């Protein structure tokens, strides 16, 4: 598609080839062959470990280093951002290639934002590879094989009858769901109808991707995690086109209700099928898309990260409209950024929560923030009693944090791990 000079400082090349085009398995190994030939220092950003592992098989290259005397470094989107949180490492590359570059994960937004910023200042060349570049997006893009798309009502939880087309189907299905909890209700119903199911989400995906290929379940019930390069080997997608909606409301992060997926997400979920020439696959969907995701906390988290990996940076191109504050707003001091980093990489904190804690709390060892918040911030077990725990001096605390992020207590995180932190054990 691009001959040469794509590696010239300040060249931003968007590889918006349709899904299954060969971006990951064909195009990428060719771009690395070139970069090694012309002896250019190259960074390749994969979205997840699964994709990273699959690049590691595709690239038996003697000048390639995989992160967890070679001139090509391959790491995850998150690894690149997280290392730049130490003013210490901050190694440089002339060529950056970012795979699955549509991802709205705050680390991905931040990464492509930083890289865009460098290339706009001619410190490097940037390749973004994705079926659905930020900007204009189409819900039914081209595929390697035909897809029959049809709108039908889709169950939003358990069901008994009237959706026989679900169970009567003869091949393997991927069913996208907005949340782990909704996932659990769909899965339980399918199993009661004698179908095999594997669930995939933020929690299970790095571990359980592999089982799909190995076990060939009737159904994969998956969150939006499978939108960044998973090959589920299915002939049908069911897609209610909803997503969970993490949003900062009244100084707290809430996880209630759903939003409609962006057109990019709808495209990517459809994109799990239609990957093979000479077979028709189905995409069953309900309702329409909504590209205005500007309300989500992800933009603010992206700025938190971007503001702390620069020393004026923007998000990539169109996404700049969605940066919630003026660049730099979230920049921490060096000492506080260290605390921030530790909370992210060692305590599993969301960037939102890690920033509030790091910016506001006196010392790295204080835990009293986790019990001194307003009463309305107290965290309940699903059995309705408020969570309690013991500080090291044996004092009984009610978990009641100053900064309340609903993500720390469900959707793939457990109260138990936050209690470990709050009680000073971690
Ligand atoms: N070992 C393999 N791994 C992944 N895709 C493969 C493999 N062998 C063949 N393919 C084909 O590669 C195509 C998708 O390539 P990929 O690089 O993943 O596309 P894109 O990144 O543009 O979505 C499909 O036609 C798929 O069948
Ligand atoms: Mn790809």
């Amino acid at each position: 598609v691009v001959g040469t000079g794509w590696t010239s400082k300040g060249q931003i090349t968007v590889l918006d080839m349709h899904p299954g085009s060969g971006k990951t398995h064909r195009v990428l190994p060719e771009l690395i062959r070139q970069c090694i030939d012309r002896r250019l220092r190259t960074l390749v950003l994969a979205p997840t470990r699964v994709v990273l592992k699959e690049m590691e098989r595709a690239l038996n290259g003697k000048r390639v280093r995989f992160h967890s005397g070679a001139i090509v470094d391959v790491m995850c989107h998150a690894t690149y951002v997280n290392r730049r949180l130490l003013p210490q490492g901050r190694q440089n590359w002339e060529v950056a290639i970012m795979d699955e570059a549509h991802w709205t994960d705050p680390h991905s937004i931040a990464a492509r934002g930083h890289l865009y910023t460098l290339a706009k200042e001619n410190k490097c060349a940037l390749v973004l590879m994705t079926a659905t570049p930020p900007g204009k997006s189409e819900p039914f893009p081209e595929s390697n094989g035909a897809i029959t798309s049809e709108e039908r009502q889709i169950p939003d939880g358990e069901w008994r009858d009237g959706f026989d087309w679900i169970t009567e189907y003869e091949g393997r299905t991927a069913w996208f769901v907005p949340s782990i909890a909704k996932g659990g209700a769909i899965a339980r119903t399918l199993r009661q109808k004698g179908k095999s199911v594997i669930c995939l989400n933020s929690k299970t995906f790095e571990k359980d991707y592999s089982r799909v290929r190995d076990e060939k379940p009737d159904f994969v019930v998956t969150t939006d995690i499978s939108e960044m390069g998973a090959n589920l080997d299915v002939s049908r997608v069911i897609d209610g086109r909803t997503n969970i909606k993490p949003e900062e409301v009244d100084g707290k992060v809430e996880l209630t209700g759903t939003r409609r997926v962006t057109t990019a997400s709808a495209a990517q979920r459809r994109g799990r099928v239609g990957r093979q020439d000479g077979r028709t696959d189905e995409y069953i969907y309900s309702g329409q898309c909504d590209d205005d995701d500007s309300g989500l906390v992800q933009w603010k988290e992206a700025q938190i990260l971007l503001d702390n990996i620069t020393t004026v940076a923007t998000f990539y191109g169109p996404e700049q409209d969605k940066m919630p504050e003026v660049a730099g707003h979230f920049r921490l001091t060096e000492e506080k950024r260290k605390h921030f980093r530790h909370l992210l990489t060692h305590c599993d904190f969301t960037p939102w929560l890690a920033w509030h804690v790091a910016a506001n709390v006196s010392s790295v060892t204080d835990r009293s923030w986790t019990w001194e918040g307003p009463e309305a911030n107290a965290v309940d077990e699903a059995s309705g009693d408020l969570v309690t725990f013991r500080s090291p001096n044996g004092a009984e605390r009610t978990l009641r944090p100053v900064w309340k992020d609903a993500r720390m207590f469900k959707e793939g995180r457990d109260i138990k791990e936050f209690v470990a932190y709050a009680s000073g054990r971690r």
